[PDB]
RNA sequence: GCUCAUUCCAUCUCUUAUGUUCGCCUUAGUGCCUCAUAAACUCCGGAAUGACGCAGAGGGUGCUUAUCGUCCACUGACAGUCGCUU
């Protein structure tokens, strides 16, 4: 069961028209009637498409989650939330229509949008997948809806940090590559040179140098930032290639600490120290 | 510390100079009146950061004896330096009465050119000319020098055989959606525009430029002869190209040497 | 004379404003530290010209009271009239990428967005003193300035002087009317023949008009609709603002409603130099 | 610059017939005049711009291609420590 909700003007309509091709485009139903409708569609035995908005929102989400309670299990619900900025929102809604709540309330075109946002927010908090429509025009919005809605693997997006070395060339599975050369070479110490990347003494040497911390952290800020956008798309293995030349001292420790951090954030992480692998 | 100061006829583009020094981290208070410099500089000692200023006919004193007197007043730690500028009279008009205003004003400015630590002829100048001139002028010259190479590759064809840093730009809005765009490539102003609108593009271009900028100095040390950043779309015609270009131009402005390479387009 | 202070959320077109003012003639000052400014005022007193200064995140102290006491030290009682620009996060970011340096709030500040958001509150103290709050959300790199030139070419002394005039269709319409509204469709107690010659301003007529509710709905909606023109009121460039409502003869109905609106905005506190001039003559 | 459809500033003014009912008069007058059905013109205290020419005045036009979006993994290179030898 597909759920298409969001601030008006964010383009629910075009999504529906494309949702009918994906599936059961049906709109403007009191959510209460939904579960029985699902009972009916069980005969249809084909995925569905239900649209809810400020006009179709009963302004009492207790009822909403009540309808969520008696949900036939045949269809698994997913909250798809279109959203965008106020100004654009007004622009598009300037298309011939009439914001229903604004009747009687007479909120300024900007003021009802403000009202509606919070109004529907209950769902939005529980909204499963979000998509901006900040600036995609209706024709641009049509192709963008087609690419993501087809989520075949709605399972996870595994991280995998591959620690490599340059002398044996960039790993072919690399999606990103962050050199690390200019960091303080542990080589300087002859004692540490035989010791491998995982051996605590080198971890100490690296720990001694704060610059290392600065790099890890700033790199954690760089990814996390550009991350969620990626996580939405239908990827199966996002990877980050980290490499000194040696691929035995620096890149080891880096990839290790990063893996730790992101595991902390709960994204499953896979370590791979290409050179240390038995090949 | 430093108290760089500026001069030259109007239209010489002193603002660019100010922009450059700001780029170096030199704080600027352009067009402050002459007299107030000393206590300001005291404040700036409390900033503990080298900075610079400008001067104009507007800031030009009637009696420069006061100028040099207070110029003495400034605390030692902030070393003052004076730059003067010159170009062709009409050359200045392109950036800009129109002969005599300048002539009398030049008499006003003449004491400075006499006092100028450096004088440049900016008649054929350019931002990059000025930026490099400045970098060597103040930061000094290192025979060690980078040459950033920005390559736009297509993940189909493969990651460049040589590449220090690479960035996937698959998530950013795809010009591909509009069919009238499919043929046109990254350097056709249609698509350039089309991206320019979608903010996310600007967001990324920034954050990336910031990441590099932060790790760029260390790399300068150790006399690296090249640093290559390669930016990849799937096909490498639309997104990666645009990003490579703009992202280059920023670093060009900061004056480091740069070289673009649209690997997919250069195939044919 | 006057010393204008220019400011706004980072990269909100501020630079353009300074371009504008220097084009006007206000002495140009960029990014001076807050402290010495009053001394500069003293200096300018010699020049006998207005001045222009910027204050934004760059020259923004952490302590609030700094610019407060600085404003206190202002000499010559020169009117310290502030100016302020603003636009939305997305607009700002799209505008802050002018090959410009970092938001000086790059002290491990997560993202341009995050730093710029906190900027607002950081900069909030300024918002208090605000002789204008013009927005640049709509303008372009070159077009924005055009709008800005328009701006500030005005006298506040010409404060809005709101008006309501009720008139009759029987002879015409006030020629200078800013807005115009027919209301005859509102209930007309012509049924009461005693009210028919009786002046509308009389309480019995007002009570008879009050007897109906459609009038109250109308006025509530109309008064609320007028309040959406507050930005238009800010862009006055006009000595007095007029409002046109006309009955057939004006005296029948329009008066009491104009009275109610006069009450509404006099209640809002607006200047109400109202006149139902066409009524008596 | 010259001179002008322009721009944004200019202080600037009135009407016939429609039927009707109530406020009032002429004493019929078809009215003085409230309500009320439609039809019907103008006009100078600022600051920008385009319109020619002053002044510079030395390739174009139409339509035939572009297949390149997602997603999944074989992977490469002759130019100090020591683990060594004969």
């Amino acid at each position: 069961l597909m759920i298409v909700s969001g601030r008006s003007g964010s383009g629910k309509s075009v999504a529906l028209r494309a949702l009918e091709d994906m599936g059961y485009c049906v709109d403007n139903l009191p959510v209460v009637l939904l579960p029985d409708l699902a009972r009916t569609l069980a005969d249809r035995e084909i995925s569905a498409a239900v649209s809810i908005d400020v006009r179709n929102m009963p302004e009492s989400p207790e009822i909403f989650e009540q309808a969520m309670s008696n949900l036939p299990d045949a269809f698994s619900p997913q909250l798809l939330f279109l959203d965008a900025d106020r100004n654009t929102l007004i622009r598009r809604y300037s298309d011939t229509r009439r914001l229903h709540p604004l009747s009687s309330k007479n909120l300024s075109l900007e003021s009802a949008i403000d009202k509606e946002s919070d109004l529907l927010e209950p769902l939005r908090s529980r909204a499963d997948l979000i998509v901006d429509t900040s600036e995609m025009s209706v024709h641009e919005l049509a192709e963008m809806l087609r690419t993501r809605l087809l989520g075949k693997r709605e399972r996870e997006l595994t991280m995998v940090f591959e620690s490599f070395g340059f002398k044996h060339g960039i790993p072919i599975d690399a999606d990103y590559v962050f050199d690390v050369r200019f960091l303080p070479n542990p080589h300087w110490d002859p004692k540490l040179r035989p010791m491998t990347g995982l051996d605590k003494p080198v971890a100490a040497f690296l720990d001694r140098h704060t610059e290392v911390h600065n790099f890890i952290y700033q790199t954690r800020s760089y990814l996390e930032l550009w991350l969620p956008m990626l996580e939405t798309n239908n990827r199966s293995y996002l990877t980050v290639a980290i490499g000194c030349t040696g691929g035995k001292h620096r890149s080891v420790y880096i990839a290790e600490q990063l893996a730790d951090y992101f595991r902390s954030r709960g994204k499953n992480v896979q370590s791979r120290h290409r050179t240390l692998e038995k090949r």
